[PDB]
């Protein structure tokens, strides 16, 4: 069974476990919505960049909370990962509106477990999302927000070449 | 007191800690300008950049100005230093045209004190302002009279397109 | 406005734009210390070059913190910044009581802010004050008082001969 | 003669030959000064050195003045150049008083050939003399004066013990 836990609530355990599952689903939007950017019908390279390393950054997130179950002697389980709430993803400004939304959504999932680590005085826990989960949650909304205020000023009364000049000198491409 | 004052008037000395005043203030200025630029709802790196870079000049200034005040044997006094004339600075537009009235009245006051210092026969005065300050004032308007007139030929009927455009291909980004 | 705060309350952005407000006025403060000791009559390079280290350490506390507040999607507010307490600072001595005095109000500030924090369930705040502001001032206040210790020591009844021993054999200079 | 000469006063060429004679006397009262510090009765090397660095510039800031002589067409003239003042210079304390002494005559001839070139139109002359001398002895004189205060404050009820420690901690020896 285990001979470490130590300090290690069954709520803090089931809602760590419940996380994954957020980021793996995360990960999993991020995927679809980095391959729908690569449609040939879509072509918005930087844009497909973008989204397909935020699903290697939400699958790394939930690798490291499994480890921390792990270390803390808890016990994985994993549940059905649903699909992504849309098979299209609209526009560039449509996509990062659903993405900020999903960020937003992950942020207030790391706070209220938070909250139940300070609950019950589980302060590495605590650590733990203060060290790799909340800075970099506040970095990457900052980062989306910037990125919404940019496309925003770009769509004018000429959207297509606001779309294509956003991809070319704001995101990384080849 | 001070054993090595020779040819430094009083009237000079107390005009070097106002300048002083209007460099720290000045500073103070681009420090918010430059944040103003980094909001989620304004999000345009280069101005950020080219104002917080500014900020940075000025202080400089002011130190340049202590450390001269010291080795003529004058005596810093340091007042109290008033907030920005704005808390929102509007446009890039806006912010430059800010800007340029900002360097004019810091130019008009670092030849006022050239004029003081040729009427009190300071030549190591005049010699300082002439190495130090003048010609990069001159150059530093130059490059904003150059920057406003290039921002204004972007505003056309697409004004936030324009003022995209000119972040991202005349100022320095990451 | 902002499409990125979450979690982040009125009240802390008022208490982070207040305690800029505070590390501001310390910078000045040690603006004016520092100038005071590279005086011709006061000549202690290493006690200047100390408070002038302060000066550049708390303008960047001030920095980082009009970082965050963006970062989190509150906005930067700047008020009037007031002039240092004193003109001329005394002695060494003096001068390092002085510091020590206003390192603790720093200190009591940046306290008070993580208690709000606490209060407010704010953990990303919380974690930032941790990270770059306590340990950097209970280090900076224990070198303080280590430096008071050995200024103390050397006063005996040769004050001159320990002001220039401990400027020469502690501090840092060319 | 000269088919170079223009805009170069006969007043302004008298003058330069003086402060020739003067930078000469100058250098010849620090030789003197450097070799008292090297008696085996004084042995103050770092204030022996002091001075004798100062014999190499003043004799130098001569042969500046001269190769100028010759640019502008003038015709170099030298007078007996008479011995300094003293034949033992003291203290240290004393030797940096006479010190200062020279140098504030020696800016005092400098700002009043300035203010000739001035009156007689020669922008030449006073270029020259601010870009190689009036700095140069504001920064001699600032260092000066920082000498003389921590001498001074070394004083104290032990003399002998205070100008071996000024010698040793503040001045440059092998
Ligand atoms: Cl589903
Ligand atoms: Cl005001
Ligand atoms: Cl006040
Ligand atoms: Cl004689």
């Amino acid at each position: 069974s285990s001979q470490i836990r130590q300090n290690y609530s069954t709520e803090v355990e089931a809602a760590v476990n419940r996380l994954v599952n957020l980021y793996l689903r995360a990960s999993y939007t991020y995927l679809s919505l980095g391959f729908y950017f690569d449609r040939d019908d879509v072509a918005l390279e930087g844009v497909c960049h973008f989204f397909r390393e935020l699903a290697e950054e939400k699958r790394e997130g939930a690798e490291r909370l499994l480890k921390m179950q792990n270390q803390r002697g808890g016990r994985a389980l994993f549940q059905d990962l649903q699909k992504p709430s849309q098979d299209e993803w609209g526009t560039t400004l449509d996509a990062m509106k659903a993405a900020i939304v999903l960020e937003k959504s992950l942020n207030q999932a790391l706070l209220d477990l938070h909250a139940l680590g300070s609950a019950q005085a589980d302060p590495h826990l605590c650590d733990f999302l203060e060290s790799h989960f909340l800075d970099e949650e506040v970095k990457l909304i900052k980062k989306m927000g910037d990125h919404l205020t940019n496309i925003q000023r770009l769509v004018g009364s000429q959207a297509g070449l606001g779309e294509y000049l956003f991809e070319r000198l704001t995101l990384k491409h080849d």
